[PDB]
């Protein structure tokens, strides 16, 4: 596979978000998956939209502000039959009814790849598919503190996750402890957070904070 990898300068990635005080980093993960697929597809980059996920992909099993998943995201567009773009169906950081209008989806998948949980296998999804959906072990000050670097908390687990966010390439860079390779992640903190609202994490280093222990795409 390449050595280096960034779908940003392909022009999958749309500029970064930010979810505010709502447990909703899940439909920010699939929609930035989505966002790329369709991309890829058409040719057009559109922002999708997060609220229509929130308030809409319950019954794939997401639960709003209180935590989702990526998968029943990609099931929700699927199951809906599209996906509001995010100009005609904004984001408000609360849960309310579902307001989806066919006449204004931009977006449509027929389901979603999941990955096998092995760093070389999530490699190889982000070398050839664009950028991917994950689940990482956020839950440190380290993390919210990032400013720039590769990420590496000693405390980070492999198997408990709590916040989805996107893989958009990976890369290498030279540092004193020898661990030089990356995934280049987007998150929806906002571009005050970390580098532009974007994170370097440790790659191949015991698939740390859980990285690659759920990640996933949808079939466009
Ligand atoms: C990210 O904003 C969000 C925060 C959160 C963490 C834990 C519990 C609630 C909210 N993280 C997730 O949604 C998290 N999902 C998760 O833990 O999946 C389990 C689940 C919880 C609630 C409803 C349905 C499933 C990420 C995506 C791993």
């Amino acid at each position: 596979a390449p050595r280096s990898v960034d779908w940003r300068e392909k022009g999958y990635v749309t500029p970064v978000k930010n979810q505010g005080q709502c447990g909703s980093c899940w439909a920010f993960s699939a929609t930035g998956a989505l966002e790329g697929q369709m991309f890829r597809k058409t040719g057009r980059l559109i922002s999708l939209s997060e609220q229509n996920l929130v308030d809409c992909s319950g019954p794939q099993g997401n639960e709003g502000c209180n935590g989702g998943l990526m998968d029943y995201a990609f099931q929700y567009v699927q199951d809906n039959g599209g996906l509001d773009s995010e100009e005609s169906y904004p984001y408000e950081a609360t849960e309310e009814s579902c307001k989806y209008n066919p006449k204004y989806s931009v977006a449509n998948d027929a389901g979603f790849v999941d990955i096998p949980k092995q760093e070389k296998a999530l490699m190889k999804a982000v070398a050839t598919v664009g950028p991917i959906s994950v689940a990482i072990d956020a839950g440190h000050e380290s993390f919210l503190f990032y400013k720039e670097g590769i990420y590496f908390e000693p405390d980070c687990s492999s198997e408990d996750m709590d916040h989805g966010v996107l893989v958009v390439g990976y890369g290498f860079e030279s540092t004193e402890s020898d661990n030089n390779k990356y995934w280049l992640v987007k998150n929806s903190w906002g571009e005050e957070w970390g580098m532009g609202g974007y994170v370097k994490m440790a790659k191949d280093r015991r698939n740390h904070c859980g990285i690659a222990s759920a990640a996933s795409y949808p079939t466009v």
